[PDB]
DNA sequence: TAGGGTTAGGG
């Protein structure tokens, strides 16, 4: 049994008359449901129109992504890997990305480096290895842009990420304004 | 479209 947070999915935009039973119904076509639970107002009842579920195991929720477009009662919804509440708390962390941030790579860390690690999470459409303007000299981080955000939500819910053997962090990537909204 | 009475004591 892998860990609960990586076997949830939180599914956004989902329909007013949508139910934990009518939510179920759906997403149990691709395995077992250990927990499957609509989000409503504590006092309406209203549905907040997101919710989550959660498979037996992680590869069940693979399967239920490469099944995207997702329509549940009439609605297609958005379903992206379950971010903990301890990460929900910074900046960006629910946005969807293509691209992430990878800070603290050695100086002599090349492309195919980031490539050798990267590509088993999905497919690369670019990679930036940061050098400073004028000076030339590595900046020790780098961008890696992919095809599918579900690659970057794959990604960036794990902890470690080997690269030039060495563990480099990785975020999602935010524009120079956001952090600065954010710093 | 970000969580369900689910986050710092007492020694």
């Amino acid at each position: 049994k892998e860990p609960e947070q990586l076997r949830k999915l939180f599914i956004g935009g989902l329909s007013f008359e949508t139910t934990d039973e009518s939510l179920r119904s759906h997403f149990e076509q691709w395995g077992t449901l250990t927990d499957c639970v609509v989000m409503r107002d504590p006092n309406t009842k209203r549905s907040r129109g997101f919710g989550f579920v959660t498979y037996a195991t992680v590869e069940e929720v693979d399967a239920a992504m490469n099944a995207r477009p997702h329509k549940v009662d009439g609605r297609v919804v958005e379903p992206k890997r379950a971010v903990s509440r301890e990460d929900s708390q910074r900046p960006g962390a629910h946005l969807t990305v293509k691209k992430i941030f990878v800070g603290g790579i050695k100086e002599d860390t090349e492309e195919h480096h980031l490539r050798d690690y990267f590509e088993q999470y999905g497919k690369i459409e670019v990679i930036e290895i940061m050098t400073d303007r004028g000076s030339g000299k590595k900046r020790g981080f780098a961008f890696v842009t992919f095809d599918d955000h579900d690659s970057v939500d794959k990604i960036v819910i794990q902890k470690y990420h080997t690269v030039n053997g060495h563990n480099c962090e990785v975020r999602k990537a935010l524009s120079k304004q956001e952090m600065a909204s954010a710093s």
